[PDB]
């Protein structure tokens, strides 16, 4: 047994190994876009990406992860809801096995055909090891994908995915440019959240762009041509790795714009 998103292992599973599932500020929620207040006090977020050094890419059994090196500010989210530097360390989807079905976040109860984390931590813990152990240590970029034109920047992840087919693969993945990612606003809503993978860890400021990208058919069928199982193993594809919607408990959304 281990946990992953099966009729046996999945979401509703989780909280016997991980009992914080049942937490105060779990994700992803319902962004209920009537109810989220416009908040004047919030900046403008600054995504400062110019000097990002990615690493490898890596099939870790749930999704595939691209990895930065987080040594130094290199890759930065500063501003909007945050009162530090946060440096990448890497990204990540979560897709359905049909375009209706696939994101974690929802708006107005919409599911969208995938979803990007841009993960990154609070520089003022030192390593992300630290920062999992505060209330403040994480922010993550949420950017929705819907499925209409091919997303250019994307295109360079898809070509990669064959030689990571199967869990514990890894590869070169150097020289990749996470701004090609990225709609035009930066128009967002924020949250105090969690991790959406065990072990749930309630850590994360979340930071959800209001502008989706669009991304080709092609594009996406080729995120569920991924394997969960290792080489050798029987072939389970990676699709519909995302968790539902969880309680929004005593939270208030905010957003950047009016
Ligand atoms: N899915 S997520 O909350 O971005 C996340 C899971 C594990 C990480 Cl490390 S970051
Ligand atoms: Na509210
Ligand atoms: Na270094
Ligand atoms: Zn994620």
């Amino acid at each position: 047994h281990h946990w992953g998103y099966g009729k046996h292992n999945g979401p509703e599973h989780w909280h016997k190994d991980f009992p914080i599932a049942k937490g105060e500020r779990q994700s992803p929620v319902d962004i209920d876009t009537h109810t989220a207040k416009y908040d004047p006090s919030l900046k403008p977020l600054s995504v400062s990406y110019d000097q990002a050094t990615s690493l490898r890419i890596l099939n870790n059994g749930h999704a595939f992860n691209v990895e930065f090196d987080d040594s130094q500010d290199k890759a930065v989210l500063k501003g909007g809801p945050l009162d530090g530097t946060y440096r990448l360390i890497q990204f990540h989807f979560h897709w359905g096995s049909l375009d209706g079905q696939g994101s974690e976040h929802t708006v107005d109860k919409k599911k969208y055909a995938a979803e990007l984390h841009l993960v990154h931590w609070n520089t003022k813990y030192g390593d992300f090891g630290k920062a999992v152990q505060q209330p403040d240590g994480l922010a993550v970029l949420g950017i929705f994908l819907k499925v209409g034109s091919a997303k250019p920047g994307l295109q360079k992840v898809v070509d990669v995915l064959d030689s990571i087919k199967t869990k514990g693969k890894s590869a070169d993945f150097t020289n990749f440019d996470p701004r090609g990612l990225l709609p035009e606003s930066l128009d967002y809503w924020t949250y105090p959240g969690s991790l959406t993978t065990p072990p749930l860890l309630e850590c994360v400021t979340w930071i959800v762009l209001k502008e989706p990208i669009s991304v080709s058919s092609e594009q996406v069928l080729k995120f569920r041509k991924l394997n969960f199982n290792g080489e050798g193993e029987p072939e389970e594809l990676m699709v519909d790795n995302w968790r539902p919607a969880q309680p929004l408990k005593n939270r208030q959304i905010k957003a950047s714009f009016k």
